[PDB]
């Protein structure tokens, strides 16, 4: 991953996000309700220092855990470590796109827990240059439900 | 659900060899496990003298690859064809150029599509005109495997 977003102001990813869509490398990455990448975030938090806070939810031990982690700054403002974390765009309201790269796997954000015509098709055009070979998208409903279920 | 077929499919033109190269789901359960109900290897097609449609493909059963022989039977639609099996289903073939890729769908609503090739190989009309074909389609799981995975046992 090279197309991260120029211009990024972290401050204002602030809030709650809802994952529509990811893709991975490896099908092994998302296709169980336990795969290494399949985890759902609900909010980011960026900190004073300029660190990114995720709050997720990742199937456990047949439990939906809930996560808190930063992604430590790194020198270019889109790239932080948890894996890196890319961000490849957001327009803040709408939606957001980022990557983790370890293994590549990468989600559609939206604001609200609905389908989002746009952010699907920013997401569509950002993977054209990566070699995924899994693809998932949720429904409304799963969208606010623990772990998607 | 499915609103395009292949007009004027010829059966004889299909026969023979295939590779699945790419598959799509509306439902994650339906594909998302080796053992998922339709995540299945389409290896070879074989018409009938009765104009049917006789798919040879591998399917993951009992923690191991299996061969199996399905009929889909001819309708009064050339490009459409139905398994005698307990549920509602139709075969749909959406398109083919017969000499390098075919895209079909199952439907029992459930509903999986599949890019075969001719050749183990990726193919970029064949996962292109995949990908227009799905937009029409309310799929929430695609899967798309290397050319070693096409001739491995349950593309493992
Ligand atoms: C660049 C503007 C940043 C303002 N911050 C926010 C703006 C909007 C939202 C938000 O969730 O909006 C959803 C409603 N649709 C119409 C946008 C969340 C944060």
């Amino acid at each position: 991953v090279t197309q991260t977003m120029k211009g990024l102001d972290i401050q204002k990813v602030a809030g709650t996000w809802y994952s529509l869509a990811m893709a991975a490398s490896d099908i092994s990455l998302l296709d169980a309700q336990s795969a290494p990448l399949r985890v759902y975030v609900e909010e980011l938090k960026p900190t004073p220092e300029g660190d990114l806070e995720f709050l997720l939810q990742k199937w456990e031990n047949g439990e939906c855990a809930q996560k808190k982690i930063i992604a430590e700054k790194t020198k270019i403002p889109a790239v932080f470590k948890i894996n890196k974390v890319l961000v490849l765009d957001t327009d803040y309201k709408k939606y957001l796109l980022f990557c983790m790269e370890n293994s590549l796997a990468c989600q559609c954000l939206v604001r609200t827990p609905e389908v989002d015509d746009e952010a699907l098709e920013k997401f569509d055009k950002a993977l054209k240059a990566l070699p995924m070979h899994i693809r998932l998208s949720f429904n409304p409903t799963q969208l606010e439900e623990q772990c998607h279920i």
